[PDB]
């Protein structure tokens, strides 16, 4: 047994604006192709975690090729293609044992309560503003260090100036 050690891994992986907007009646307020698949590149094969309303702003839809959580505290939730968990301490736990990375996805109540739990942050920051209702949580950043970061190429498709950043534990 290793019921002593943590062996998973937990990345939380989010695009925001410069206002910490991260979404707008569960959709997201912008369209940055290259960042979704960025996103797809660092879920694919691996575990997504989501709270209820962020998955029902995406269609109820989950993403191929990864495997999904739904967390909600109703026992009788049911959706097409995806787990669904009931708190967070059952999110460790499968997180625990998963070989893979558990990637928490949002949105903010999630976000909130799974990043104390976290390892690295991925934030695309997007430098504009958009108009939304939820916003990026107030999190502990003293325990957090930006350890890479490198702009986004603008184009065509993607209309806006942003950045990727990746934070580590200090
Ligand atoms: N002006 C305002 O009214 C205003 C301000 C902020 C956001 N909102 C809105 O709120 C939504 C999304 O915000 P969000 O990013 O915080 O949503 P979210 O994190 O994606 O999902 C929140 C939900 O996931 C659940 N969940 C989270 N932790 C859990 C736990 N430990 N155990 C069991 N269930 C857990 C709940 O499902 P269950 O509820 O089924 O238990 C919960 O209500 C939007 O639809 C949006 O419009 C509006």
């Amino acid at each position: 047994m290793e019921n002593l050690y943590f062996q998973g891994m937990l990345a939380a992986i989010w695009a925001q604006d410069e206002q910490g907007v991260i979404g707008k009646e569960g959709k997201l307020p912008w369209h940055l192709p290259n960042d979704l698949k960025f996103f797809k590149e660092k879920t694919i094969h691996n575990t997504l975690v989501l709270g209820r309303a962020t998955f029902e702003g995406m269609g109820c839809r989950p993403l191929p090729n990864r495997t999904t959580i739904v967390l909600t505290s109703n026992p009788d939730y049911q959706a097409e293609g995806v787990l669904v968990m009931h708190s967070v301490e059952e999110i460790l736990a499968y997180a625990d044992k998963y070989e893979g990375v558990t990637v928490i996805g949002g949105g903010s109540v999630v976000f909130k309560e799974l990043i104390p739990a976290c390892d690295v942050l991925y934030r695309t920051m997007i430098h504009e503003t958009f108009e939304g209702d939820t916003f990026f949580p107030e999190i502990d950043w003293s325990v957090w260090e930006k350890v890479a970061t490198v702009p986004g190429v603008v184009d065509e498709k993607n209309l806006y100036a942003h950045d990727y950043e990746t934070y580590h534990r200090n």
